[PDB]
């Protein structure tokens, strides 16, 4: 052929997704990245309101853990559950890389999707932002939640990360 497969199967050469390329992505990425969910693949059809967020990720309810059915009928440990998370991630990808192909060409306008116009607002708020999981704004506390698991999860079988790593396998 004209050109060789090198670059994506063998190991001297393959550049993967590394665990702190997450932690890293919502900050300071550069407006030529690859791994830009489209409309036509991501499950956007899954979609909530920010505060929501905190029915997977758990807020205290009050000082005496007066629980609801988000807790107590329906579990965080729920398959259901872990699909939203997947979900509301991929997206903090998309509103990220979205703006920055706006950046990179002047021709075209960013997207007219509200959950994304959400997250990039949220995202360039959060970059700046000094009380993370405890501000006032529950768009931000709450997106800072899933900002954390990245920073804290190392594992390879993660019901959150196992999928993203799979997606990810830009070799
Ligand atoms: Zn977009
Ligand atoms: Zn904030
Ligand atoms: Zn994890």
């Amino acid at each position: 052929g004209s050109h060789m497969e090198e670059p994506q199967s063998d190991p001297s050469v393959e550049p993967p997704l590394s665990q702190e390329t997450f932690s890293d992505l919502w900050k300071l990425l550069p407006e030529n990245n690859v791994l830009s969910p489209l409309p036509s693949q991501a499950m956007d059809d899954l979609m909530l309101s920010p505060d929501d967020i905190e029915q997977w990720f758990t807020e205290d309810p009050g000082p005496d853990g007066s629980c609801f059915n988000g807790t107590a009928t329906g579990p965080t440990a729920d398959p259901e559950k872990r699909k939203l998370i997947q979900q509301q991630l991929v997206l903090l990808l998309h509103a990220h890389k979205c703006q920055r192909r706006e950046q990179a060409n002047g021709e075209v306008r960013a997207c007219s999707l509200p959950h994304c116009r959400t997250m990039k607002n949220v995202l360039n708020h959060m970059t700046h932002c000094q009380a993370g999981k405890a501000c006032q704004v529950a768009h931000c506390a709450s997106s800072r939640q899933i900002i954390s698991h990245w920073k804290n999860c190392t594992r390879h079988d993660c019901p959150v990360c196992l999928p993203l790593k799979n997606a990810s396998d830009k070799r």
